[PDB]
């Protein structure tokens, strides 16, 4: 078992899967701040100020009421000047003559702005070919969505496996995972975790939620993906902080 660092240089590791690695050893986080708001200027503020915690920001570029691809701009120089990426959890899930449409073109141009974007495999591997033919010219990344933290997903047993092998197929775009737990064996793969609160509970949609120690600490995965545990808190930022804190030491822990 390797630190992120040391996974930042295996051989067959993903530029983007490095320079990811590399940052997040550099400032100890293993948060990504899922920046589920509806204004850009709370997504600015919020990524100006939770920068130096974070390794990486996930957007919903759709519910943002006052985009703009100058929005996207703004955030991109706060990524760059804090060091984390920048994720759009769009999760394609057509075929792929329809994605990769989806990626690069429209309002969004999501393939111009993000780091990495994931996707579903329920379509069959048609959608990570579609995705690669945009993304691997852009030099970009994507996750396959392996296990969901949702009640009732049917993201199990077979389902995930058939992930694991078509991102093990994929490598020269696929970087890893949406996933609860370590699905693949292979150190070069990043695990991200969504569902993460300190305390016990769900939401009202079918939302459950397990601890950074829970998922980091016993089911092994890397970094933990988390909304309204910081976003609805007051201090956003010590929010933030009590999240790094807990899934780093959570890895620390695990690495010995
Ligand atoms: O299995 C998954 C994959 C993605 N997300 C996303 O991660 C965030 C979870 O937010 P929260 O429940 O921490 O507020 C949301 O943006 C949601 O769309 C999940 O919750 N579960």
């Amino acid at each position: 078992e390797l630190s992120f660092g040391a996974r930042a240089e295996l051989p067959r590791i993903h530029p983007v899967a490095s320079k990811l690695l590399r940052l997040m050893q550099k400032k100890e986080t293993n948060l990504c701040l899922s920046a589920d708001v509806s204004l850009a200027r709370e997504l600015l503020q919020l990524a100006d100020a939770l920068g130096p915690s974070i390794c990486m920001l996930k957007t919903h570029v759709d519910i943002l009421n006052d985009f703009t691809l100058d929005v996207m701009k703004e955030l991109i120089t706060l990524a760059k000047c804090h060091e984390f990426l920048i994720f759009e959890d769009r999760k394609f899930a057509d075929i792929g003559n329809t994605v990769k449409k989806q990626y690069e073109g429209g309002i969004f141009k999501i393939a111009s702005w993000a780091d990495l974007v994931n996707a579903h495999v329920v379509p069959g591997s048609g959608v990570v070919k579609g995705l690669q033919e945009v993304g691997l010219p852009l030099h970009r990344g994507c996750l396959l969505i392996a296990e969901m933290s949702s009640t009732g997903s049917l993201a199990t047993g077979d389902y995930t496996r058939a992930a694991v092998r078509m991102a093990e197929e994929h490598s020269e775009f696929v970087v890893g995972f949406i996933s609860g737990s370590r699905v693949s064996m292979k150190p070069e793969f990043l695990h991200l975790t969504p569902g993460v609160q300190l305390e016990a509970g769900g939401d009202n949609l079918g939302q459950q939620y397990n601890s950074p120690q829970e998922v980091i600490g016993k089911r092994g995965s890397d970094i933990i993906i988390v909304g309204r545990g910081i976003i609805s808190a007051a201090d956003r930022l010590e929010a933030a902080e009590m999240y790094r804190k807990a899934a780093w030491e959570a890895y620390l822990s695990r690495l010995g």
